[PDB]
């Protein structure tokens, strides 16, 4: 049925790491544009898992792999966008209404992924992608794991993410509970969005910045940025003790984020 449907061209590379590079791939007969995560084989096999039981607006959808020898391809969701990093402006980070509004998004995937027991890791704005209209999509499943399966909860004790983002937990404890840690990196997410700058390196003790937060020294450089409605949601997000720090249900009830800042896609225009 309609010779040549299976035949995909890379016109692209949208992004290239540690294990494989993306690319744009286009059809041949209807042009739709899907991203292949190419992984030179010679992990993966989990991400494909994790993938397949993914169906939601704000993560990056999955289509399906092609084995082929050892080359893996992986198709997914194509978001032309880009990367939420690059809305980012050093030192700046964009317009407030901008960050709630991906902040909200960001947050409704994560609680899809959380209800379905699985926790991503690795959440940063390298990982979080645009799509035309500029809705924020989760990807990258290569360091999720399922924390929830028959309705139990798995502790993990795993080392994962990036060190700016990484909850304090992580670094301190043996084990800790999956959700707080993907709070506390959106949580760090959403500092970047707002201040164009990450608070710290890692969050230890020994990280002078990490000290003073905890001093409530609101007055410096990345704080100092954030209005106070805002930062009081940050105050609740990047708070050392994971059990003490909130939810995301109380993040949905957090001022700040029922603030009405942000207007429609201007749609229609047509005075007199
Ligand atoms: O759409 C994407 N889907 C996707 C799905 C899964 C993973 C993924 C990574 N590991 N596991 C899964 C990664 C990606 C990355 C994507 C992407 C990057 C990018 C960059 C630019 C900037 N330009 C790129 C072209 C050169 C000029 C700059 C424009 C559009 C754009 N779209």
């Amino acid at each position: 049925a309609v010779p040549f449907v299976e035949d995909w061209d890379l016109v692209q590379t949208l992004g290239e790491g540690a294990y494989g590079e993306v690319q744009l791939a286009v059809n041949r007969v209807t042009e739709e544009a899907v991203a292949v995560k190419i992984v030179d084989m010679k992990n993966i096999k989990k991400e494909i898992c994790i993938n397949k039981m993914l169906n939601h607006e704000n993560v990056v959808k999955f289509y399906g792999h092609r084995r082929e020898g050892n080359i893996q391809y992986l198709f997914l969701e194509y978001c032309s966008g880009g990367e939420l990093f690059d809305r980012i402006e050093p030192d700046i980070g964009m317009p407030e209404p901008d960050a709630q509004r991906f902040f909200h998004q960001l947050m409704a995937g994560v609680v899809y992924l959380h209800g379905i027991g699985i926790t991503h890791r690795d959440i940063k704005p390298e990982n979080l992608l645009l799509d035309e209209r500029d809705n924020l999509k989760i990807s990258d499943f290569g360091l999720a794991t399922v924390f929830r399966y028959n309705n139990r909860e798995r502790l993990l004790n795993k080392m994962c993410g990036t060190l700016p983002y990484v909850a304090p937990e992580l670094l301190k404890r043996r084990e800790f509970h999956a959700e707080p840690v993907d709070v506390w990196s959106c949580g760090i997410v959403l500092t970047a969005m707002l201040a164009g700058e990450l608070p710290w390196d890692q969050p230890s003790d020994s990280c002078q910045e990490y000290s003073d937060w905890k001093e409530k020294k609101t007055y410096l450089n990345p704080w100092k940025k954030i209005d106070s409605a805002p930062l009081a949601l940050l105050h609740k997000i990047l708070v050392e003790n994971p059990s003490a720090r909130i939810t995301i249900p109380d993040i949905k009830k957090d001022r700040w984020y029922n603030k009405p800042l942000k207007k429609g896609a201007k749609r229609p225009r047509v005075t007199s």
